[PDB]
C-alpha cells in the first residue's frame, strides 16, 4: 500500500545501506548545487526582492517545465520564499491574457521574461497545479492573488479540462479518451507527461465537478503506459499516438530526453499509490535494457532497444530517472545496483545541465522519502 494511505514515504536509499547521516547531507547538498551560489551547477537565478527562475542551460530561456519543476521543489524543501519567487515571475511573465491560449503559460521565454512562443506545455501545467495544492496545504493560501495558491490550481486545473467550451481554445486532456496531449491543438500524447498519481490527487482537490473526470484520467493514463512502453525493453517513445506507437513525425518517436521521466513517474506513482506487477515488470525491463551499458556510451534508442550512433544529451538525467523507478521494483535484481550507480553520479555541470540536474533532485528527493504528498 502507497505512502497516500500510510503517510509513511520509504527511504530506499537506507534500505540499501546508506546511512541516514550521509542521505541528509547528499539531499542538502544536492538542493544547494541547484538552487545555492553554485555557478557551476546551478540552475536556480534570483531576481530582486520578489522574482527569480529556473534557466535551461541547453537553450538559454525559461521554461514552463523547469518552473513548475522548481515550484515543486521548493515546496518539498519548504521553502516559501523560493517557491513564491518562480511563481511570481511565471504569472508576471509566462501566463498568457491573449490568444488562443488565455489562460494558459508560455512554454518558453527569454531570461528577460519576453515570450518566445504563445502555445503551452501540459507537463508545466500539471506541475504547477500540484505544487500550488501542495504550497496551500503547506503553508496556507496567501490573501494577495496570485499567491492565493489553491484557487489558482483549481483555476487552471478548469482551463485544462474545459477550455474550448465558451471560446475559441482548445482544453489540455482529450475528453473523451481521458488523455493528456502533447499540445492543446494536436490529437497525439507523451508518455512522461502521463502522471497518474498527480490524477489521483486533483480528484480530490480540483473543483467538484472535475473529481470524477480526474480519476478516469488516472486510470486512463495508468492504461495508457503499458501499450506506450515497449514489451521488451521497457522503453517509451518521446511522443505516441493515442494508440500507444511512435510519432517519429519529427524525430520524437524513439527514447531520447523526454523518455527517461517515464521511469521515474512509475517509481513515484508506485510510493505514493502502491506497488502493482506491471510496474515492477516494467522497472526490471528498462534497468535490464541498461544493465550490460556503460553511462559514457549510452546512445538514442529506438524503443525496440536498437543503438542509433548519437550519444544521450542527458546521460546523468537517464541515471536518476532509472534510479527512481526502483522504486516501483525494489526487489528488482537491478534495483540496488542503480541507486548504487546514482549515488556515485555527481551534479552535472555544463551547458546541458538543467535537465539532468532537475532529473537529479526529484530522484533525491523520492529515493530518500523526501518526495511527498502534502494534505490539507
Ligand atoms: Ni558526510
Amino acid at each position: 500500500e502507497g505512502a497516500f494511505y500510510t503517510r509513511e514515504y520509504r527511504n530506499l536509499f537506507k534500505e540499501f545501506g546508506y546511512s541516514e547521516a550521509e542521505i541528509q547531507e547528499r539531499v542538502k547538498d544536492t538542493w544547494e548545487q541547484l538552487f545555492g551560489d553554485n555557478p557551476e551547477t546551478k540552475i536556480y537565478y534570483e531576481v530582486g526582492d520578489d522574482l527569480g527562475y529556473l534557466l535551461d542551460t541547453g537553450n538559454l530561456d525559461v521554461r514552463t517545465e523547469g518552473m513548475s519543476y522548481g515550484m515543486m521543489m521548493a515546496v518539498q524543501m519548504d521553502r516559501k520564499d523560493i517557491f513564491d519567487r518562480i511563481w511570481n515571475w511565471t504569472m508576471k511573465n509566462m501566463y498568457m491574457t491573449e490568444g488562443v491560449h488565455a489562460g494558459y503559460f508560455a512554454w518558453s521565454c527569454q531570461p528577460d521574461g519576453t515570450k518566445n512562443s504563445w502555445g503551452p506545455a501540459p507537463d508545466g501545467e500539471e506541475y504547477f497545479a500540484l505544487a500550488l495544492f501542495f504550497a496551500s496545504h503547506r503553508w496556507g493560501d496567501g490573501d494577495e492573488q496570485p499567491f492565493n495558491y489553491s484557487e489558482q490550481a483549481r483555476k487552471l486545473l478548469h482551463t485544462c479540462v474545459h477550455n474550448g467550451e465558451g471560446g475559441p481554445g482548445h482544453p489540455m486532456w482529450n475528453r473523451d479518451n481521458k488523455l493528456i496531449k502533447f499540445i492543446p491543438e494536436v490529437e497525439f500524447s507523451d508518455p512522461s507527461y502521463h502522471l497518474p498519481h498527480f490524477y489521483e490527487l486533483f480528484s480530490l482537490w480540483a473543483n467538484e465537478e472535475d473529481r470524477v473526470f480526474w480519476k478516469e484520467a488516472a486510470e486512463a493514463s495508468r492504461e495508457y503506459l503499458k501499450i506506450a512502453c515497449h514489451p521488451e525493453t521497457g522503453l517509451a517513445p518521446e511522443y505516441a499516438y493515442y494508440d500507444g506507437t511512435p510519432n517519429d513525425e519529427k524525430g520524437y518517436g524513439h527514447f531520447f530526453s523526454c523518455s527517461y521521466r517515464v521511469a521515474a513517474n512509475i517509481g513515484l506513482d508506485a510510493e505514493w499509490f502502491g506497488g502493482s506487477e506491471w510496474s515492477a515488470e516494467e522497472i526490471n525491463k528498462i534497468q535490464a535494457f541498461f544493465a550490460d551499458k556503460e553511462p559514457e556510451d549510452y546512445r538514442r534508442y529506438k524503443i525496440d532497444g536498437e543503438p542509433f550512433e548519437e550519444k544521450s544529451l542527458h546521460p546523468v538525467g537517464l541515471i536518476a530517472t532509472n534510479a527512481m523507478g526502483s522504486l516501483a521494483s525494489v526487489d528488482g535484481p537491478y534495483a540496488k545496483a542503480n541507486v548504487d550507480l546514482f549515488w556515485n553520479t555527481p551534479v552535472r555541470t555544463g551547458n546541458r545541465r538543467y535537465y539532468d540536474n532537475c532529473l537529479y533532485l526529484f530522484a533525491m528527493l523520492a529515493l530518500s522519502g523526501n518526495f511527498k504528498i502534502w494534505f490539507p
